[PDB]
């Protein structure tokens, strides 16, 4: 045979190219995944994650009390907690014993898998009583946020899209849903519909508390290759397209 | 200037009262959200609200577990009530110590806003193992309950509609879903269906339970502007079309 | 004051204590410890000083 | 340049030889400190530290309750060892359901650091309580103990001082208060008296409950290039005058 590294007929590499070009495209087609991820950071270091996978379309939606930290198996301060959230829905509607709910999450971050359409994703990021905009009569039902979204890059290509934003005030205190659709360049939209009714039947949840982002990333970001941006700016997640 | 109240040139007037007709109207267009509540008044006077608020259609699903009292952070009798929910499944299947449980509905109101179109509502009233007319061979999947909706009414104007029954029987024990699309009097309906799909995923959902029918007026509806009907039958809300 | 003793306590409450052992000697020795914790919310976020207009501000340590 | 190692010129090994110099002639001015340990050692081979660091002069006093083994966050008999120590202030002053507890110190060592003056220190061991010397009307309120201090040493260089004594019989029920003077070989004490009073206030202390010998070398001694000696005999602690 022909030495490795040296021709054109090194079919072994030709092979591990093609490999990862087509979970690059397979994911792109209509066949393939769309995937949510929501990041709640709490003051303690630790980060619950939130995950959807779905065909067709994606998306997330949270009470302002699902995303406060829980602590699977130890104590929660359960009673105060349930106090501190009748005074956030509603000034002094509480009879709590602190300020400040450590619970409450510092920052959240979305981040889409690179196979959503960024200009297809919407965002309700509602007060503490799930209203999206002060009051219902006024709100529009979502934001079109596209255009804050970051790209995760690993060596030029792009893994997937963030965005952050931080809580970091006392008022900050917020319910939350998103929703992308994954990318369709066609114009086969229809015949199909039944099969979108499907997919929400079908679409896989994921949810965990991680106690750090270090965990996060070594025990869920990259033994899954997913896309992740962490608080230093470091991007995460493994280039595909004509790579070996 | 004109002086206050005396003239068409009192543009603060105008102003005023063209912002809240644009909220009246904003909420009635397709842009606009549709919300549902469903309240279940419990024995000790406390009330589980679920709401969820979304563009398009909206609706709510529980079962007959997840619409039982439930106190955050106190005692539950968590285990002899395991047990009342079998005996509730099936007659005498289980092993409870006691005849009814209070954590049992004892009423149940749903209440829409008033951009939803009644005659779209629909209403799946389970018994306790969720099949909606005794057996699931025999069972259309909901009513058509709109004309059995009441109009509440301030000043005059339509804030909302409410149905409400009791479960005041032993044998009352229900599982309940039900749904409602917003009012569309176009003939827009097809272009927009991604759109209605990712508003499945960006509906906001709230849920809480109040210790009084008092402080769900004076902490929940009174202080977000929505509609409700009290024991007394009085109306609650605020009218806003042509309105100061 | 220690370290120990400038942490959040709270009179009456759950305080993680064990937890926070295991917190303390983490902080004390790096991987000293074994919490389950990355950041102990009892850890001061800032500390002000503030004295009396009787003391002199030149003899401050 | 020259080569490393061979001339005069190497300004990283003088440099290098003139820091660890600075360090140990630093501690011993008048500037620096002086400190002091008291370790009490447990049946169950864990450790109490306690630490105390200033300028000029320093020591530590506790009650016998204050050197027995407390395990944070964990059970400690706390009402029978109440009972405990009602019998050990006074014969049969107790109601205790053990003969001996494990609590009490085994053993106790003090070291010095080494810029103590030996002929300063002064130690008040007293009885359970708080007596030095059987009754408070014949007690001298300490005893001069550093002619009974051995020499840690390292690469033939004082690193500390240790006085160890064993506290091995059932009668071996102590309170401890110890206290040396910083080394002071100039004829300056006066002017300075208002600082040694700061310095009663800047002292710093650190206490804490180590699991084993091993683990208070590891984590507590080595890291902190502080002096020691353990149960073989074995110094511990950095050479620093005139090496590298
Ligand atoms: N020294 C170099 N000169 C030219 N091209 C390079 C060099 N290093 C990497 N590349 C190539 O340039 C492209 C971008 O790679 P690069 O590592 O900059 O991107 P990234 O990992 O997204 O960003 P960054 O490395 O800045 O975080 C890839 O095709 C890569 O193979
Ligand atoms: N004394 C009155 N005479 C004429 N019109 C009135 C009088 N009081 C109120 N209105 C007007 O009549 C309309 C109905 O108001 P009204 O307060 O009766 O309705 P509501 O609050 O829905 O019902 P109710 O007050 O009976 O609960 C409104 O346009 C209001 O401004
Ligand atoms: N084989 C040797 N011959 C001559 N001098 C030595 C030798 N080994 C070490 N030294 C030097 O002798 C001095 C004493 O060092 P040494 O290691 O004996 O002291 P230590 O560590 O206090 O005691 P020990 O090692 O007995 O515990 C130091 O200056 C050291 O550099
Ligand atoms: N505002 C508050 C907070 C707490 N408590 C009381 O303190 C007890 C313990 O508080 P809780 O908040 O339930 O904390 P934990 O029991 O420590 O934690 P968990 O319930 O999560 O196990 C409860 O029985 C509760 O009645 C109260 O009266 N008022
Ligand atoms: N039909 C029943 C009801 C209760 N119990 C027992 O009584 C104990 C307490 O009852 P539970 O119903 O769990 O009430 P609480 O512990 O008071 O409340 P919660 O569990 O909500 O804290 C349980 O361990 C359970 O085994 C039982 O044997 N049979
Ligand atoms: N790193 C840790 C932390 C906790 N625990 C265990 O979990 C139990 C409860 O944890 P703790 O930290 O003592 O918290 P609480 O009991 O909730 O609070 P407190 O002790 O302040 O009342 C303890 O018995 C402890 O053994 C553990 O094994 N390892
Ligand atoms: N001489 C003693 C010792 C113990 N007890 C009783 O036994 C119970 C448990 O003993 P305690 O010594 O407090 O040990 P723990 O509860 O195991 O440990 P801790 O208190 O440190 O958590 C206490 O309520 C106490 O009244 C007693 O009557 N007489
Ligand atoms: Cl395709
Ligand atoms: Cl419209
Ligand atoms: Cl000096
Ligand atoms: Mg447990
Ligand atoms: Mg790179
Ligand atoms: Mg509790
Ligand atoms: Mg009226
Ligand atoms: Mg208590
Ligand atoms: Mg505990
Ligand atoms: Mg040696």
């Amino acid at each position: 045979a022909d030495v490795a590294g040296t021709s054109n007929r090194d079919f072994r590499g030709r092979e591990q190219r093609l490999f990862n070009s087509e979970q690059y495209n397979y994911n792109n087609s209509l066949n393939g995944e769309v995937s949510v991820w929501v990041y709640a950071y709490y003051s303690d270091g630790s980060v619950l994650v939130i995950n959807k996978n779905s065909q067709y379309k994606v998306g997330i939606s949270e009470t302002f009390k699902a995303l406060k930290e829980y602590r699977e198996g130890q104590h929660n301060d359960s009673y105060d907690e349930y106090e501190v959230n009748q005074s956030i829905y509603y000034p002094n509607g509480g009879d709590a014993r602190k300020f400040h709910s450590n619970a409450k999450p510092r920052a959240i971050q979305i981040i889409f898998s690179p196979s959503v359409n960024v200009r297809t994703i919407k965002m309700a990021k509602g007060n503490a009583v799930s209203v999206p905009d002060e009051y219902l009569q006024r709100s529009h039902p979502w934001e079109a946020t596209g255009i804050k979204y970051r790209k995760i890059k690993r060596d030029g290509e792009i893994v997937g899209y963030s965005h952050y934003f931080e809580l970091p005030h006392e008022y900050n205190s917020i319910s939350l849903a998103v929703s992308g659709v994954h990318k369709n360049p066609s114009s086969y939209n229809g015949h199909n519909v039944m099969d979108v009714f499907q997919s929400c039947d079908l679409a896989l949840r994921f949810c965990n508390r991680y106690w750090a982002e270090l965990e996060l990333v070594n025990h869920y970001i990259s033994p899954n290759a997913y896309p992740y941006l962490d608080i230093n700016n470091h991007s995460y997640g493994v280039a595909l397209s004509n790579r070996q």
